[PDB]
């Protein structure tokens, strides 16, 4: 028992499968988005209550909390737009067109220092081996500054993450390639083939000596940031960590969700990792170079596949989100020792 479970509560206001759910930087609000384009913003401590609800007319593909203005949420659409939404005013402050032929805003990342953000913008899917771009913006003006060239070719980027001080951005794409960007020189510092198939999520280790990825080949991999494509470790996760996520009845009728949101998340110092399963969140201890990966805690509580997760740590206490295909989000409260 590395954690004690103080409680599990359910947020049930969504009526469709969850696409993303993310805790804001204060650690006190959730923004969640379902596949019907319903955005919800809610607190959970001490109880769940909804602060904002809106239906998007246009498809929404991505979501990212601002780092230096807690109340602001970036939203990426399926029609080439990025919206700045103010969660206290309950209104879109602006909506900026990506003057391009790439309508799918697959990923948004806000710089730690709050001065910039990046988005991926991809062509329509045909599978997702399609052109995409990586855009850098200025938050103050909400104008694009530049686009990063992608080698060997433009490609849809599924995931982005900054490091702690924001001078590095790691990315994973539909070609299975990880591209790491120096955000000072604005160039690719490093890239390598990471997965057979798409990369779904990427993150810096706490110590920033490695990055972690998860992709379509079922694998969780740790990579040495000081030596391109040198694996540190590699685990085959259970299938239901990476999907595709399937809900059936007897009928011939199924719902299929391909990974879109974050497939893993971490505790404050990155000693533990939360992942999806059919039945709820599954948490593993990192750091080992053991053969099998040490599965230590199962959060449970889901009657439909979990398809995205989050983990925030605030007031010396852990908040885990697990989100399932029935629209249900479980918030599990953890304390360490
Ligand atoms: C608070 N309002 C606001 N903030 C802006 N930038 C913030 C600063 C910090 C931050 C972070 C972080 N961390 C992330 C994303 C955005 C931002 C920019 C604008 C803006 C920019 C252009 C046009 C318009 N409008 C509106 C009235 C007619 C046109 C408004 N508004």
């Amino acid at each position: 028992q590395p954690f004690i479970v103080l409680g599990q509560e359910e947020y049930g206001e969504h009526h469709s499968s969850i696409m993303h759910c993310r805790v804001d930087c204060s650690g006190r609000r959730v923004a969640s988005l379902d596949v019907d384009g319903v955005i919800k913003v809610w607190s959970f401590n001490p109880i769940m209550q909804t602060k904002a609800s809106s239906i998007s007319k246009s498809p929404l593909l991505s979501l990212e909390w601002a780092t230096k203005r807690d109340r602001l949420l970036l939203l990426g659409s399926g029609v080439g737009t990025v919206r700045l939404y103010d969660t206290e005013a309950k209104k879109n402050l602006c909506e900026i067109n990506i003057n391009d032929n790439m309508p799918r805003i697959l990923s948004l990342a806000c710089s730690p220092n709050g001065a910039s953000f990046v988005c991926s913008a991809a062509a329509p899917s045909l599978m997702n081996q399609v052109p995409g771009r990586l855009l850098l913006w200025d938050t103050k003006t909400m104008k694009q500054q530049l686009q990063f060239s992608l080698d060997p070719e433009p490609i849809a980027i599924n995931c982005t993450a900054f490091n702690h001080n924001g001078n590095l951005l790691v990315t994973g794409a539909a070609d299975g390639v990880i591209r790491l960007f120096d955000m000072q020189q604005h160039e690719c510092a490093m890239s390598w083939r990471a997965h057979y198939g798409e990369v779904y999520s990427v993150e810096f280790s706490y110590d920033e000596n490695t990055v972690y990825s998860i992709g379509e080949d079922g694998k969780f991999i740790q990579w040495n940031i000081h030596k391109s494509g040198l694996k540190v470790s590699e685990y085959s996760l259970p299938s239901d960590a990476t999907g595709p996520f399937v809900l059936s009845g007897y009928s011939g009728y199924k719902q299929v969700q391909v990974p879109r949101g974050r497939l893993f998340a971490f505790d404050s110092e990155g000693n533990y990792m939360l992942t999806c399963s059919a039945t709820g969140g599954v948490i593993y201890k990192l750091g080992g170079d053991e053969k099998v990966l040490e599965s230590c805690l199962s959060l449970g509580g889901h009657r439909a596949p979990v398809v995205t997760v989050d983990w925030s740590t605030a007031m010396d206490c852990g908040t885990c989100l697990t989100a399932s295909m029935d629209g249900k989000i479980k918030l599990t409260t953890l304390l360490a020792h």
